[PDB]
RNA sequence: CAUGAGGAUUACCCAUG
RNA sequence: CAUGAGGAUUACCCAUG
RNA sequence: CAUGAGGAUUACCCAUG
RNA sequence: CAUGAGGAUUACCCAUG
């Protein structure tokens, strides 16, 4: 086994599927990025850390650009005209067993799952109400 | 549409699902509780704000109690030990239409559909290797 | 579902009955009034806050008129002669399930029930003894 | 009319309800509590005061024990943990008749009559919404 | 109940509406803004105050932009070539009962009725005459 | 032609209504006055100016009176007991043509139509919630 | 290290403790 | 934030910690 | 907090009281 | 002239730039 490996991000059905593939691990920072330009790509990184004597804490952050090609100085270079961010830190008890972290996993896929509430709102530039 | 509703959280198949329903408004922070004491409760709240004159920002969070050997209804000390906390910022540039944000969804659903390197390794206690 | 909603404050059995109903959560603080001036409105107002690390705090206020109509420089205006408060406050430990919740309510309305000590003292312009 | 009498605070329909009966009136404030040890008893206390030249105000205080999981007649640390607190100051001004405070009574039942608002609220461990 | 709901702000018939959602109400000032992007949407905004003693204060706010694409480089960005602003205040005397407050809305809504002065100035670009 | 005309400021069906008439037209400032005495008269003023190289302004002002009678030693005048005031002020960019500037119209009409959050919650002496 | 419905051009920065 | 059988013209103010 | 037929890139900025 | 969910007794007054 070994978890470092490349995954679908974004699901288009099989066809304009975006896949990220691991790219580097260097200072405990595993990163994955899609097979673009490192201007125009997609990237996820995750760390692990013990936090606290009782803790252990996830980083992970994931990038989706909007891809452009802009003219600089008379020429042009494939580029991102901006990018949405996504932040998140999970904080774990040592004491949780696995079959607890199963259920954050749980909560997390239950949380963004389409027609709930806030997957329906960030789609939508809506608020909720 | 309306979306401040009811949801489950936790898809155990049917059976043992979590569902978790609108519990408080104040402020602008929508807020979603599981039925049990707020100490062992599962709570999901959701605010979004325009963070800069570029980008808008959601801010998600999730309370996952530690299930193995609790005791229903009971105190258990210290708070720490038996709960998991995610912390969410997604931040969007204003010019996202509705299909921008919809692939942003996608990708966070990639990002912790089972089987993933991310919810593999929260899952199994790891981190990657 | 949403509990924000129109309710009877005064029960004079149908007929002058004062209901009382939503009219702002501005700043996390929920308020009902009657249908009336503001200056001859009964209020009613209630907020939550986790004011400790383990407690959550409800602050409930009433506010009960006494109308009257003012000639003030010779123009008559509606106004409230005076008003009784009620201030309560409620400290409830996280620890509390639904059903330890449910006894505080039952509680609380055994207290003000007609017949008993307090509720008695009260109407009669009396102390206990 | 002899007020400082026994009564039930918690009605559970004939069977387990919770008799409060009269147990100290040092100073002018009167108490009453359950049968139980005084870390786990259901207390009620009450004064009146003339607060100014202008009001008379009431202090009437709750406390409710969690009984979910609680262990009759033993030690249950912290006790912050154990109990909820009940604070109603309730502010009359002088010129209130008897039929003026009787309308303040019913203002106080309806506030917590069943069904409503702040009741459900409190009873399912949630905030406005 | 509540009345932070989603609404029709121009009314194109059935088809070219430009519906307005809520989105945040941080600080007693709440939002709506139309779908897609925020640099292109329609913004309304609402708040109330106590002013003074005698007077409460409504604080309303619309924006109305015109739709453009922007091209810098080569790289397009959904934009506002410009917008448009409206802001009204509202100063409404405590003593006004709900009858007085339905008059107030009437004039305003006659101010701007099809065919009067001022709604048939402001669609031609021209003042008064 | 002429839009300095008598118009229906309050509409109560045909019997009821509340007409104002021009009055004054000095120094660009265009004012409507409803008849009989002047101090429980309606008012309506409305200008435009090119506030800057950019934008031109239109500022417009309503009076909605409460009729009262004042008695003063027996001298009785026609008074009003107050005045609700209102004052918008609407910025639009000279790049604005007739077809933009109708739109905006129509934004102005749908904000206060029946049944919509912000005259309701006027109408209702409250806020938003 | 900790907290923030703190910010960002996102493995950085800010405030508080 | 916490406490007060502290006050008020009641989402404020005071004292103590 | 209050006024402005004060301005704006619109919950900000200015003058006066 | 510009901004203020600044106030008013509403074509006035204030603060800031």
């Amino acid at each position: 086994a070994s978890n470092f490996t490349q995954f679908v991000l974004v699901d288009n059905g099989g066809t304009g599927d975006v896949t990220v593939a691991p790219s580097n691990f260097a200072n405990g920072v595993a990163e994955w990025i899609s097979s673009n330009s490192r201007s125009q790509a997609y990237k996820v990184t995750c760390s692990v850390r013990q936090s606290s004597a009782q803790n252990r804490k996830y980083t992970i952050k994931v990038e989706v650009p909007k891809v452009a090609t802009q003219t600089v100085g008379g020429v042009e270079l494939p580029v991102a005209a901006w990018r949405s961010y996504l932040n998140m830190e999970l904080t774990i008890p040592i004491f949780a067993t696995n079959s607890d972290c199963e259920l954050i996993v749980k909560a997390m896929q239950g949380l963004l799952k389409d027609g709930n509430p806030i997957p329906s709102a960030i789609a939508a530039n809506s608020g909720i109400y």
